[PDB]
């Protein structure tokens, strides 16, 4: 098609105008006092909302520069979120407060180069800073208090996230599901986890957490990857007669067959989903078999020369529920009997002591560990189910917090951390002159958010700042109850993690725009 | 699509015209001497109404941001009327004076949230104020003058009511159908009432009601979710036959097979409706075999796996009659055997004496009451269906608003006890100032209803509304009468229970548009 | 008095508690006793400094404890060389309150036509 | 009249948009390889010059904010050449490079008032180094050098000019005329200069020099301030007979009197200037009678009862010549007896004797120096009348640029001292960032006189500018010759007065411009 190709400050304008528009949206929603967004439904009536990951998933221009802009700095966002369930907004501000200063530099003459390397030496030397303010969660004392504290102060929630990690381990897999009627339960079940997210979108029936979610599902196992459907029909009317759900995994699976999957399981014909197998070369067939010992299955491999048409319910294998991410896979309450599983363990583990290198010694160590380690499970009860289901909600995003705290540690949160470690970095230089301007940049952006917050408030974000900036430590504003002090004894806490990712994505996407010179879209 | 974002003062007006047009449409009907809305029809002849919620119906903009507005408090507002079977047309026309006035008061420059803060301690204080000010309805003397006062003083009603409340109870299942010729009728009959309800919209066939009925429905009981409608086809094709309704209960009814139920029953091909079992858990299980037991049916669960392609008739259930609100389903005659009913009954009773704690001890008396209990039947007699069909919706509104009484009680009508109550709460304050002036908005708010009444009687609002703030108690403003005097001794008054939810909602949206900084919606 | 605008924020910062016969007298004693903060906060701004910051210090010290805008230094500006004369002071203060009092009564304007 | 009037960043850029026109159409004629500018006269052929100052004189522009930037440095830029006789075009493209780089680095947001006080610092410093880099003008062998140099390497010229410097001092008089024929003469005579200069234009009748040049013209002397013609009148009819010019010498020339005088002499009949008398208080009355003495006229007092009106032409002064700058005035063969001025000069000589104060011995000093000093008249001959006019003209040139070196000194030319001088004061700081960019822009700016003419040459300009960085001293780039070495022993130098002049009032009204923050001009 023929293009609209700009260049240089105008397509820097276009860029800054996009953001502005996707920040500005965003980022009204920041905070305790924190406004509302009213988002159009064209069925029902308008959703109002304080969540900017929602607000964000809105937001498209019409003009196509200005939306490129604002779809840039949307995606990088959106990964902070989901590394640590967390700080996608704030991965926003950040971002429009570097890619303002920033071009407002380079409009202003300085090289655009430079002043990305400074911006990112900013940034190196924050994270460190951060790990120096981080406060560790450690014993499941602590681990209990932070969950608790994500839970909105119920400790019910704490004490029950402290008690999975304790039966499953800190790194162990923990699902919750909805529980049984007014007690909560927990139980390890056989299950496994691992990084290989949906095929595409469309198979998403948890629209909320933008997973996949099925029941007592059938697996397929079939090492080889899939392009047709031609191969794949009679299993797959084995699976439209035992009316269940099924779970593909393939070496890959592309083009034809993936197409008419989407569309087949999307017209509601025999649901299924497909992701692909996890890893590669020897250790995919491998942990293909793995699984196929976890879930009671036979894997069919075109190496042994079994074909997929001659493939029944029989060589699946079976779970009780499987949920999948973008980036991950977990299966829930295998079928696969105890004998094969603890059998096939005790081989990876003398294949464990049998092994001649620390790599494929380690790759056997974390099979054991998804094989053995199980799937720990909370069961929410509540006395109504509205009840449950609110309490759920708030059992799932404390975990995403409790495990980012059990990895990183917790920092003051509502933004004081990051205009705290920035407050340190004043005598930080670069190679040259644009290089600290760059490094000055960041260091103001990283003052924005607790603005924001402040400013939703009707408070003055500079006179808070500079309070902020007077103290040290863990010292910050409170903005829920407008009072300084310890924002960690205060219950006001981001973990590490979130804040760390939120502005490395920040940086990364504000660092691309700065060196943009040239766009290019399609003619309206 | 590319969208439309507007931002604080622009998006707030923009709100503001929506609202006002809606109101300004649905308050020209208030009072006795209300005024005619002509509502336009692509078929035939206008239509000509007093009803309020008709004309809320109605309302769409062609701006899409006074259209969001617009679409909020019909939506918030709709509520009133589904608690307490009336107050819609109130708590709209408060709506906007609140949001009138609060929006104002954001554009002079006050902190939106503490506006919001100070609307709801004087709701809070408001509703206090309104249970002092209610007069109780326990005897059925007194109940059966409230039920004569809503059928506009029919004393035939009134006994009517009274007597189905004596065969049932206060808390009993009451219902209201066509008669068999003139004279009523009152009959006891095998029945149930849970509070789901329509799982959708356009379920409607009953407009009036907003309620969806249906004469002798097949019943499916189903522990499942329902995605997929192929599972639903024989079921459905075999309810085409033999041309009856069809009723689902499932633990829910999603995407592809409710969009596909919603269009097959609109086009007329099969008449259907979906709504989610009640509760949650294990108790969800028990009370839709409840269901099973009143109905003759057989609940189809996974667990022992039955599939609801090898549903037949005979695994359906049937009651002459089923009722859905919003909020409620209603079944009313079931097939099920005496023998059966009450062995379930014996059996869930005899559950209740090894009962180890009171949650579910008080959980099985709810379900036994349900079983056990019944539901009354009142058929209004007439004389020429004319006569019938506007008799029967006379006591339909009766018997709404004699609930609400019997729960709640009652306090003077005319939108005098929310004046009266505003006059009780000259001193009440918040933490700030901004807070004192949102306390001040909801106050005078509240003088609203009353004096749109009087401004259709074309008589000065503030000097009537100025005599009413003079006196006490339930003293009132007779708008029909032009008389000032006692309003409960003149029979005009509300179920405290609506007036309170008027109001509650109201303060509601409200307090979420004066909170709101942003508005997404697609562009024209 | 103190200058550089500190003498009628100080005036200011002390009429916290002055109250008038009802709440939209009470506003007119807010609007006017915040507007004393324009000429520092103004000064403030023309020398590239946050007004607000400034503003508030001031208000936190008292009597011609204000801010030389000149050299960026807080101390008695009386002693640092740096006052109004009381008449002028008063003189800005009542003209402009005087001037929009009669503004705000305003409710008719008549003039030629273009 | 009602303004249009314009704010801030609107505002700075009209003033750039402006500046912009007038500098780049000036700059071009700065090489020796300089572009000519073509200029349109309503009447006749149009004209073709590389006078930058010529260009200047004309250029105004539609837009009344552009004007008001373009007239700005116009008129400061002005003050240059006014001061050294030269460097107009220098202090203009400097002036538009400070402006430049100066509003840019405003609008990306440093500090105005920083951005000047380090643009100020700069230049002070800059001063400083030229001074050092300052060769001296001091015994007449350099000097004659200089007028050599300065006059296309005549050396007739050098030698005139040493020979008037020797006949009446450093600081004496030198005036400049037509040869009486071939082979040039120097004459000295009763004369004298002090530093008053028109009242007004208008009064030029030579536009080339911007100076009135009155041929044997009769001298008023009046020792009151003069608001009304009618005073005047017999006195102007007296200078119309005899038909020769007049020049008034009062107290000051106001409003009626002084715009009739222009209008008059407007209109070619009575021709007629007006000047201050010099110094003020009684200095001046005394002053004004050395004047008398040494025209031969008579002071016209009030304090002694002498009234205007009673004045002939015998009260009346006289001289051959008298030439009037817009800052000073010089009279030139003064009718007055050798005995009368000698006699005054013994006068004031023996009042020199009786002073008991340093200061007043000093002011007699100066009158006695300025009448018995008198005044040199070099007449410049040559073979035909084009010739003479065109050595006359190089003899002023030479002449201007000589006292200028006398004073301060020379530096390298071609623009190269500033180039030198910047590169010396790169380490320079001031008290913040702000006041550094400050700092950077000015000596930045520095450069961009010798890259003009790099530029003009159709050299590269960023490689020539380069290359004089490198070297040390006086080294730098000869244009012509297209030779690099030691501009001082190439002879292209400029006398230090005018380069330090033309950075000064560039930086002065480019400091000005930055810290503008409000326009008001008139209606179109």
């Amino acid at each position: 098609a023929a293009k609209d190709v700009k260049f240089g400050n105008d397509a820097r304008v276009k860029m800054l105008r996009g953001v502005n528009v996707l920040a500005d949206a965003v980022k009204v929603t920041l905070g305790p006092k924190g406004r509302n967004v009213v988002l159009d439904k064209s069925f029902g009536a308008p959703t109002i909302t304080k969540d900017g990951v929602s607000v964000a998933r809105e937001i498209e221009l019409e003009d196509k520069f200005e939306n490129m802009g604002a779809q840039m700095v949307k995606e990088v966002a959106s990964k902070a979120n989901d590394a640590a369930g967390d700080g996608t907004t704030t991965a926003t501000v950040l971002a429009q407060a570097i890619i303002t200063e920033g071009l407002a530099a380079v409009a202003a003459g300085m090289n655009p180069m430079d002043l990305k390397r400074g911006i990112d030496k900013a940034v190196t030397a924050a994270v460190e800073e951060l790990k120096a303010l981080s406060v560790p969660c450690s014993d499941s004392k602590a681990i209990a208090q932070v969950g608790t504290i994500s839970a909105n102060s119920d400790e019910t929630v704490g004490k029950l996230i402290a008690e999975a990690m304790d039966k499953v381990g800190k790194e162990g897999v923990i699902t919750v599901e909805d529980g049984t009627g007014l007690q909560d339960e927990l139980d390890v079940v056989e299950g496994m986890q691992f990084d290989r997210g949906y095929l595409s979108p469309y198979f998403i029936n948890k629209p909320e957490t933008g997973a996949v979610e099925l029941e007592s599902p059938f697996i397929l196992l079939a090492d080889k990857k899939i392009s047709n459907i031609r191969e794949m029909l009679p299993v797959l009317e084995a699976v439209a007669k035992a009316g269940k759900p099924l779970l593909i995994i393939a070496e890959d699976v592309e083009g034809e067959a993936l197409a008419t999957l989407v569309v087949n399981t999307m017209r509601g014909i025999v649901k299924v989903a497909a992701v692909k197998a996890p890893g590669f070369g020897d250790r995919r067939k491998a942990m293909l078999q793995d699984i196929a010992t976890l879930t009671g299955g036979t894997v069919i491999s075109e190496e042994i020369g079994m074909e997929l048409e001659k493939a029944t319910l029989e060589d699946l294998g079976q779970a009780k529920r499987v949920v999948i991410n973008k980036d991950t896979t977990t299966i829930i309450d295998g079928v696969g009997e105890e004998a094969a599983i603890q059998g096939r363990v005790a081989q990876i583990r003398q294949q464990i002591e049998e092994a001649t290198s620390d790599y494929d010694r380690e790759k056997l160590q974390e099979r054991v560990a998804k094989l053995a380690g199980g799937v720990a499970v909370i069961k929410v009860g509540a006395a109504t189910e509205v009840e449950m289901k609110e309490k759920k909600a708030r059992v799932e995003d404390a975990l995403h917090a409790t495990r980012a705290a059990v990895e990183e540690g917790v920092v003051a949160g509502g933004g004081v951390a990051l205009i705290r470690v920035a407050s340190k970095l004043a005598d930080l230089r670069g190679q040259n002159e644009d290089q600290n301007v760059g490094i000055k940049v960041a260091l103001r952006a990283m003052e924005a958010p607790l603005r924001q917050i402040v400013l939703n408030c009707g408070e003055e974000p500079s006179v808070v700042a500079n309070t902020v900036k007077g103290g040290d430590g863990n010292y910050g504003y409170n903005a829920a109850t407008e009072e300084y002090g310890n924002m960690i004894d205060m219950g006001i806490l981001d973990p590490t993690k979130v804040t760390r990712s939120a502005l490395q994505y920040a940086a990364s996407v504000a660092g691309l725009m700065i060196t943009t010179e040239c766009m290019v879209t399609d003619l309206p």
